[PDB]
């Protein structure tokens, strides 16, 4: 309902975004026009979106694509037929939230505080698939983009939880752990394990990364981060009365060793 002053990806009068004309943009197939303009490139290409056409010269080829995606998300704002809309064709959507087509900022909007929705149309086939080469890889942004729809809703949904609870550690794939053990050596610190993906886990200790937080290597940069944003997931992974997930993380992680954690040691 704006006028043209400059910079439109701006999302900032957010007060009643015309429920009667996004009633349109339903109904006269606008939002079908988008999402056929999006895999069309791709078909294009195909018969190539970072990995052999990523390159400086699609510039303004990509500025379409992050058009479309911010009015895709315009569209569903306090809109549950536009929600639900778009998450019937969440099965495409999710190919593309790592890289730079702006649609990390729209899925998060469906997943933001809904019920009905969201215990329907998220399937443990979704998550399967959700924990493929992206779990087996680096940047955990993408695994607290797991966890706000893990559990983050008002209060403890009872529908996806034991979807997930049954995913990320049945089996132990997907970057296995950051295993902490008290391997009771040289009192008797703790070890943390940590891999690079390729061979044997490499773990040189935690005491290590004790001296790693004012400088240090890429990896000890970010293997803190990582470890943080799991156990943000483990600690919200709960969150209630859940016996699928409470046994595991009971005798891993015993009394004894989360509170040997709670020391004054440089953290």
């Amino acid at each position: 309902g704006g006028t043209n002053s400059g910079q439109d990806v701006l999302e900032v009068v957010f007060s009643k975004p015309n429920r009667e004309r996004q009633k349109l943009m339903r109904e006269q197939n606008i939002l079908k026009q988008i999402f056929k303009l999006l895999q069309a490139p791709f078909t294009d290409c195909g018969d190539l979106r970072l990995e052999e056409l990523g390159d400086q010269r699609h510039a303004p080829f990509r500025h379409i694509c992050r058009l479309c995606y911010r009015v895709l998300r315009h569209s569903q704002q306090d809109y549950r037929k536009n929600q639900e809309y778009i998450a019937k064709q969440f099965g495409f959507m999710q190919k593309q939230i790592g890289y730079d087509v702006l649609a990390e900022d729209t899925i998060t909007a469906l997943l933001h505080n809904n019920r009905k929705l969201l215990e329907k149309h998220i399937t443990a086939a979704e998550i399967d698939t959700f924990v493929s080469l992206v779990r087996k890889n680096r940047e955990p942004r993408f695994l607290d983009y797991l966890s706000d729809l893990c559990v983050s809703m008002n209060k403890s949904i009872p529908v996806t939880q034991e979807l997930i609870c049954k995913a990320v550690l049945n089996p132990t794939n997907a970057d296995i752990l950051i295993e902490t053990k008290l391997v009771l050596s040289r009192e008797e610190e703790v070890w943390l394990f940590w891999r690079d993906s390729n061979k044997e886990i490499r773990s040189k200790s935690v005491r290590e990364l004790a001296q790693d937080a004012k400088e240090g290597q890429k990896e000890d940069r970010d293997v803190l981060s990582y470890y943080r944003y799991q156990l943000n997931l483990f600690a919200r992974m709960c969150l209630d009365r859940q016996y699928l997930a409470i046994n595991e993380i009971s005798g891993q992680l015993d009394v004894d060793l989360i509170l040997r954690c709670m020391s004054d040691e440089n953290l």
